[PDB]
DNA sequence: ATCCAGGTCTACC
DNA sequence: GGTAGACATGGA
């Protein structure tokens, strides 16, 4: 557990004594897409239906907008505040390749986000850019999502799969998923129908989750990997995009080797850290926009 | 401009 | 089971 104890306040929730947690490393690592940076350094984000303000002073997190049973029944689990992060950069850190990214994003956490929303948003994020990704599913959001209100502002939680099933391929290329409204379309038909099962899929072993979510349209190695560990918790997952692919050239395999070749190698070398390895990796290869 | 961005699908061998 | 071209969008 990296946290102590928490203080229920009157419109907030304070997590004492929090480590390996910093709000940049966790918002902007690449994993996620409805939180955004408040002019404060805080972050206010859209997730399981719920609008939350996240700000962080000293050793302490304060979460707004929540309550006690909320923070036990789901904040706690979506922050991943139950694994000691410690010991997971300690383990990669053993191998000096990846120290300095694992030094550069220290704070970083792999949230335990919605399979269906994650699905969707990866989907998106093929051959896209994160400004782009968030854009459009907003979009999707504003269009048939529920209204939620906080501070003066209305936000839209992310639509049911009911409410998306009545989009068709071109309310989609409204939200502008370009080409991938298509497989938007035939994705959420295949939830809706119960041709693929969500819940089921989440509970099968790392390989074949892999291996179930590529019968998705629009999902490949990658995309499965991000969502099997973004929204799945199938750690030994090693997403390769664009970044990851530069930050293995640049420390591990030579640059004309193949995606597949370049996965297989992570996943054997850093087993059930893969995940992690990935985000820090991913996160500092971005961030300082390495050649 | 050509390329790139959290790649995937199709056609092909 | 491993590779060229197509596929929208917008920033640089
Ligand atoms: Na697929």
């Amino acid at each position: 557990m990296d946290f102590d104890m928490i203080e229920e306040k009157k419109d907030s929730v304070i997590v004492r004594n929090v480590e390996n947690f910093e709000l940049k490393d966790i918002f902007d690592c690449g994993q996620c897409f409805r939180w955004h940076r408040q002019e404060n350094g805080n972050y206010i984000g859209i997730a399981f239906e719920k609008v939350v303000e996240v700000q962080k002073i000293g050793e302490d997190v304060v979460i707004y907008n929540i309550n006690e049973e909320e923070f036990k029944n789901v904040w706690s689990e979506y922050f991943d505040l139950y694994r000691d992060y410690g010991e997971i950069k300690k383990e990669l850190s053993r191998d000096p390749l990846l120290k300095k990214s694992v030094d550069f994003g220290e704070g970083i956490r792999i949230l335990r986000q919605d399979p269906f929303e994650i699905l969707l948003s990866f989907i998106i994020s093929a051959n896209n850019r994160i400004p782009m990704i968030k854009k459009c599913i907003n979009n999707i959001s504003e269009k048939a999502g529920k209204k939620l209100e906080y501070k003066g502002k209305i936000y839209y939680a992310f639509p049911t799969v009911d409410k998306l099933h009545e989009f068709t391929e071109k309310d989609f290329e409204e939200c502008t998923a370009g080409f991938r409204a298509k497989y938007l379309k035939d994705t959420v038909d295949r939830i809706y129908n119960g041709e693929l099962n969500l819940e089921y899929i989440k509970s099968l072993n790392d390989n074949e989750c892999h291996e179930e979510l590529k019968k998705f349209m629009g999902v490949g190695p990658q995309v499965a990997d991000c969502i099997m560990l973004f929204s799945m918790q199938k750690y030994s997952a090693f997403p390769v995009d664009t970044w990851v692919k530069k930050a293995m050239m640049s420390l591990y395999v030579a640059p004309d080797v193949s995606l597949k070749k370049i996965r297989d190698f992570g996943r054997e070398k850093f087993g059930s850290l893969s995940g992690f390895a990935q985000q820090y990796l991913f996160y500092y290869a971005r961030e300082n926009n390495i050649q």
